[PDB]
């Protein structure tokens, strides 16, 4: 309950400064390819194999994995620089806006903008843009700048909405059998999004675009985390209130899903990241 | 320095059984497919990216980083049974038989046997033939049966030998500049195997053959790990003659330096330098 994780839009103009410069830093040290590289390898390791789950996507391990790949992502800032925490883009408010593409998180002081549609949607406003910021293909490469093409698709023109997020909340089970992209009456698998998709946290995917709208490179965007610090955030409101319901399953799901198995790439399981407080680190809606 | 790893030779007969045994459960679990998945994913971390070093061959890690997945492997088979440790195949040793296939790690008690030919090779003696073991491709989906084919090839025709181990053990530097393929007057890399390529390390993937012959799929057969635990075990002694250190302490490329991270985990070359310090030893030490 000591690290506070800040609305995007609530961050001074210094701790945009000192957050992105850190994360710089990371690129620059070889440290930000490892989190790119969890990423990609976690969705190719099904659960069972031959299936269409994996460690990190389109099963119940779909949250805690983030909260412990957030964590160790928020640990790394923090070697850098102590006082930067991983703020949140609150994305359903943005959803309101008349323009939403004209919030500040887009500005060239933070994550940048859209893609140039002259430069095949190559971002080149802000500090990762095409020259400063290099990025990697699923087989380790190098694959050019960073792309970003705001509600360019059919299938997701806008963020997900306010209601959208208030409806989630009203479910009550945190994840239902069989425990996949088709799971109905889950929290899980109605944050994530599969239910008449893309909602919610597939749908952010899915409206930026570029390396954001495929899930294995996602992680190329800085944009990824700070996207996933709010489906986190989502997941704790939840938690506080149906406080009674728990992970699941508990047991007897694919190895790797259930409460108190392995979250591949890592030894981190469910339970051990069930309490986002007990990991050092609240929202700052929780304080008022 | 308190569990022994055994020569896989000298392991008693209720020791073969309790070892395959062992992994056969890690392996119905879901356990054995996280070595296989981190296997083909440290293959994909390239360091820097572009280069052809990766995070778990080609490079200076390549001996801490499978010093720790061996360890892990090993905390694994013991929290199936604490009475199980890795054995290590002693390959110098039955390089001088005149058919190494008939060694007695080959035999049905343990990690069965050769590819039949008839059946491209597929492996159909053993616990982990054909029907009782499933394999995974490097996109990570089941495969189709483990394959071997020993000494097929032209490039390692034999095993190395105890010429090759004590060829390497003389070499002064864990490692040297550009801390990769081209390393010469390298521990490092002539353990690894790349010096008049294939030898020792790669000479024995490529003798065995089958998922064994390729870099990423090697840990679908079982036998890698005792192979590995070999290196290991070489290692170890060599850190006893050179009193020596790693390589590169700094300025290599990232993942690569004794306090870099140790893709897909946090353990450093430092953390793992010492192998009694992580709680085992081998035999004859
Ligand atoms: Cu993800
Ligand atoms: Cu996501
Ligand atoms: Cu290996
Ligand atoms: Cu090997």
């Amino acid at each position: 309950k000591y690290r506070v994780r800040k609305n995007v839009l609530h961050l001074t103009d210094t701790e945009k400064r000192d957050f992105v410069r850190t994360v710089l830093i990371l690129k620059e040290k070889g440290i930000y390819d490892r989190y790119i590289a969890w990423h990609g390898a976690a969705g190719k390791f099904h659960t069972p194999p031959g299936s269409d789950r994996n460690a990190a996507h389109m099963s119940s391990a779909f949250l805690p994995w983030h909260r412990e790949y957030l964590l160790r992502f928020e640990r790394d800032l923090q070697s850098i620089n102590p006082e930067v925490t991983l703020p949140y883009w609150e994305w359903e408010t943005d959803a309101q806006m008349q323009d939403p593409s004209q919030s500040q998180i887009w500005s060239a002081d933070f994550m940048g903008g859209n893609g140039n549609p002259i430069k095949d949607f190559i971002v080149d406003t802000g500090p990762f843009a095409a020259g400063r910021w290099t990025t990697i293909d699923e087989q380790g490469n190098p694959s050019g700048g960073l792309k970003r093409n705001f509600g360019a698709t059919k299938e997701a023109p806008t963020l997900p909405t306010r209601d959208d997020v208030l409806n989630a909340l009203k479910i009550t089970q945190y994840d239902t059998p069989p425990w996949d992209m088709t799971s109905q009456n889950s929290f899980r698998n109605q944050l994530e999004g599969f239910i008449n998709g893309p909602q919610l946290h597939n749908r952010v995917h899915r409206w930026v675009g570029g390396q954001m709208g495929v899930v294995p490179t996602a992680p190329n965007d800085p944009v990824y985390f700070l996207h996933h610090a709010n489906v986190d955030r989502i997941w704790a409101v939840w938690q506080i209130i149906h406080r009674n319901q728990n992970y699941q399953p508990m047991k007897n799901g694919p190895f790797g899903q259930n409460f108190r198995d392995p979250m591949y790439p890592w030894n981190t399981t469910p339970e051990d990241v069930m309490n986002h407080r007990k990991l050092g680190y609240v929202y700052d809606i929780e304080l008022r």
